[PDB]
C-alpha cells in the first residue's frame, strides 16, 4: 500500500532519480527546488515503506484561458511534470497524486482550470487524463525536442 504527502527538501533526490528512470524531459535540481519552494502546498508524492514512488511537480500560473475561445484572464494550474516507478503502476497513484494536486490548485491557489502537455505516443497517460475527465483541446505540433506532438489537455476545477 501506498500513502501521499506533499513534498520536502528530502524528497528532491529521490524524484530525480525517478524523473531520469521515466522521462526524457530531465530538469536540473534548481528546478525542482523552485518548485517546491514556490507552489508546495501542491507539490505531492507517494511514499512506500518509506521510499518516495512517484510524485507530482505543479506550476500556478495567472492568464489566458485555454478553454474559453475568445481572450479571458484566469489562474491556472500546469502540471509541469508527474511520474510513478514501474513496479508501482496501475494502483491509483497518479490518480491519487491528480487529485491531491488539483484540490490544492483549487483551494490554495485559486485556480479554476488544470492544463498538461503529454506526447501523442503516450497511451497509457492520456488513458489516465480522459478518465479525470481531461479533454484535448488542442494538438501542440512539434512539441517536443525531437518534433513529436503533444495534446495540451485541460478541465475545469
Ligand atoms: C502515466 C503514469 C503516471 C500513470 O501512473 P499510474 O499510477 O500507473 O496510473 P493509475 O494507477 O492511477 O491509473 C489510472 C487509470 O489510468 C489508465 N491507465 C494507466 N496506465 C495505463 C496503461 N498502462 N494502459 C492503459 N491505461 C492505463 C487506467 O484506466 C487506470 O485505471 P485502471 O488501472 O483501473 O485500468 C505512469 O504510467 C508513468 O509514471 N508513466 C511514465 C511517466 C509519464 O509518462 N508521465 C506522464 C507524462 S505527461
Ligand atoms: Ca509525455
Amino acid at each position: 500500500d501506498f500513502t501521499l504527502r506533499n513534498a520536502r527538501m528530502d524528497d528532491i533526490d529521490q524524484i530525480i532519480k525517478i524523473n531520469r528512470l521515466t522521462l526524457p524531459e530531465n530538469y536540473p535540481y534548481y528546478f525542482f527546488v523552485e518548485h517546491l519552494k514556490e507552489y508546495g502546498l501542491a507539490f505531492f508524492v507517494a511514499i512506500v515503506d518509506n521510499s518516495v514512488v512517484g510524485y507530482i511537480m505543479p506550476r500556478i500560473e495567472w492568464g489566458f484561458s485555454n478553454i474559453k475561445q475568445l481572450p479571458s484572464l484566469v489562474r491556472k494550474g500546469h502540471v509541469v511534470s508527474i511520474a510513478v516507478l514501474e513496479e508501482y503502476r496501475r494502483k491509483g497513484i497518479a490518480t491519487t497524486l491528480l487529485e491531491a494536486s488539483m484540490k490544492s490548485m483549487k483551494n490554495d491557489y485559486n485556480a479554476e482550470e488544470i492544463y498538461l502537455e503529454v506526447r501523442v505516443s503516450n497511451y497509457p497517460a492520456i488513458a489516465l487524463y480522459e478518465k479525470l475527465n481531461f479533454k484535448k483541446v488542442k494538438v501542440l505540433k512539434g512539441y517536443y525536442a525531437d518534433g513529436e506532438d503533444a495534446y495540451l489537455m485541460a478541465r475545469p476545477l
